This record gives C-alpha cells, sequence and structure tokens, in this order.
C-alpha cells in the first residue's frame, strides 16, 4: 500500500530504514510522525515520507522538496535549518538501485555534501552528535540526549549501523571515478579496455576559477578567453561520448550545476540530459530538466 504509491509519485523503491524509521518516529510522536524531531532538534520528515502523512495524496512530486544544489541522484527526506537550508536525503548512484548512503546539504551555504550514514539511523545519530558538542541549556542536552538513548536502542534491536562510514561505502567510494564539487562522488561503468570515464583537462581548482570570470569579473578579454576555455572541455566531452567515455560529461555537467550560475542551465542541459540517457538512467535525465525548468522555489510543493 504505502510502497505501491511511492513508486507511483516518486518513482522509487525506498530502503528498509526508510520505512523503519518513520515507525521509530511514530513511537515517539504517535499523532504526528514527521514532527518527531522538530522540539528536538528542528527537523521534520518530508519528501517521499509526505506520502505516509497524507498532506499530499492526490510527474512533479520529485521535484517536491528538492533544494538548489539537490543533484539527481540526490532526493531529499528530512528538511532542517531554514536559514542555512539544511536538509537530508538519499544519494543513489543508479536509479533502479538502492541508495548507497545518506547525506546531508546546506542549500545556502554551498553545494557539497556531507556522507553521515548508510541509513537514517546513522544520519540522524551523526546530527545529534554533531548537536550535542555545541552550547546549549541544560534542559536541551535533556531533551535530545534521551532521544539518542532511544535512537540507539532502536538501531540495534533492528540491527541498522550507526558509524559514519560502512564497508559498503567505502567500497563504493573505491569506484568512484570523480568527486565532483560537490564532493559525493559519480559511479559510472569502465570496461577492461577503461572506456567510459574520461577525467577533465583541468583540476576542479582551476575550474572553478574559470567560471568565476565568465560570471562575475570585468574585462572582455579575460572572459572571452574563459568562455572559450569552457568550449574547448566541452568540444572534448563529445570526442569522449564518441568514443564512450560518458563520465566526463557527468562530471563537468554536474560541475556547472554545482555552481549554482543560472547562466550555465542551457550549458547543463547540454551535457547531463545526455549524459544520463547514455549512461542508461532515463530518469535522472527527466530530473535535472525540470529542475533547472524552476530552479528558484517554494519547496513545499
Amino acid at each position: 500500500s504505502a510502497i505501491k504509491k511511492i513508486k507511483e509519485m516518486f518513482d522509487a523503491v525506498m530502503p528498509e530504514d526508510f520505512y523503519d524509521f518513520w515507525a521509530f518516529c511514530e513511537e515517539l510522536n504517535p499523532k504526528n510522525p514527521e514532527d518527531a524531531l522538530m522540539d528536538t532538534m528542528g527537523l521534520q520528515l518530508v519528501g517521499p515520507y509526505d506520502v505516509l502523512t497524507g498532506k499530499l495524496d492526490g510527474s512533479s512530486y520529485h521535484l517536491h522538496w528538492r533544494y538548489y544544489y539537490d543533484p539527481p541522484e540526490f532526493m531529499t527526506v528530512i528538511r532542517g535549518n531554514e536559514d542555512q537550508g539544511f536538509h537530508i536525503g538519499y544519494y543513489r548512484d543508479e536509479p533502479q538501485a538502492l541508495p548507497v548512503f545518506v547525506a546531508s546539504n546546506k542549500a545556502k551555504v554551498s553545494c557539497e555534501m556531507s556522507v553521515i550514514g548508510e541509513n537514517l539511523f546513522s544520519a540522524l545519530n551523526t546530527c545529534i552528535t554533531e548537536n550535542l558538542k555545541k552550547i546549549k541549556d541544560k534542559s536541551q542536552q535533556s531533551s535530545l540526549k534521551k532521544m539518542q538513548t532511544s535512537l540507539i536502542t532502536k538501531a540495534k534491536e533492528l540491527q541498522y549501523s550507526l558509524a559514519t562510514t560502512t564497508p559498503a561505502i567505502k567500497a563504493r567510494n573505491k569506484k568512484v571515478n570523480s568527486k565532483t564539487l560537490h564532493k559525493a562522488g559519480i559511479v559510472v561503468p569502465v570496461n577492461a579496455m577503461d572506456v567510459g570515464y574520461r577525467p577533465l583537462t583541468v583540476t576542479d581548482a582551476e575550474l572553478k576559477k574559470m567560471l568565476k570570470t565568465i560570471t562575475e569579473s570585468e574585462n572582455k578579454s579575460a572572459k572571452d578567453k574563459a568562455s572559450d576555455e569552457l568550449q574547448e572541455l566541452l568540444t572534448f566531452v563529445q570526442f569522449a561520448n564518441d568514443e564512450g567515455d560518458y563520465g566526463m560529461g557527468l562530471e563537468l555537467g554536474l560541475d556547472l550545476f554545482c555552481f549554482g550560475s543560472k547562466q550555465f542551465h542551457n550549458t547543463i542541459l547540454q551535457l547531463l540530459p545526455l549524459a544520463y540517457q547514455l549512461l542508461g538512467r532515463e530518469k535522472y535525465a527527466k530530473i535535472i530538466q525540470e529542475h533547472l525548468e524552476n530552479r528558484d522555489r517554494e519547496k513545499l510543493s
């Protein structure tokens, strides 16, 4: 019941910890399981969790709670500080496949992704531990230190790891071709002849200086040269695409997306839609097309 409507609206299969985490929250706040973490740490379950609540019941739902710097692989499930744009979501290399780990992002700070666990129990344990080190009252150490005890004990009965990193995550990081500007990483197939990925001709630091000059610099000389250096990269990507190294177009597309400048929107759908479809990741091609279609938004709907 809950399963078929999540694949009805969000076209994706959720892990076991997704459903177990809602049960854990329902034992905390039975009326409003979504707001079980609200008074304690100020987080609310959203995204595919809104199917379990019923605020949206009666295509366009992937974008619902998709922040500015959320790549197609990222799907938000918990929202937080609205000044920082803090939120937690599942990172998923392949749309068919299950999420590889849980990650958080501060959309109003940078595009960088922070891996906080393999499941949402470890994700919450990481958030609790970080919050406990910051100065607070005696009662707010009391109120949240009880939730850590509750979180710990339910994680073990259900037998979920609470570590920040797990062997599977480390094994996945071995297969990453590039960290990307968001630092979460990209994984594409690479055959025996080492075909599939191709690194960028420029490093990440050099690349940001190239994009900065294009968007914010007053030297028609320097900005045209940097713009021409971007064309060389774009021209290298289609040589790679012709030869099968699809991963480079995926890296550079995500790097432009990570920079945040809306000047590169047209250039991003030059890269990522074509990349995701050559990689056999059709849905992620449709994600990015709609996200840049309307990127500045009231994430509620």
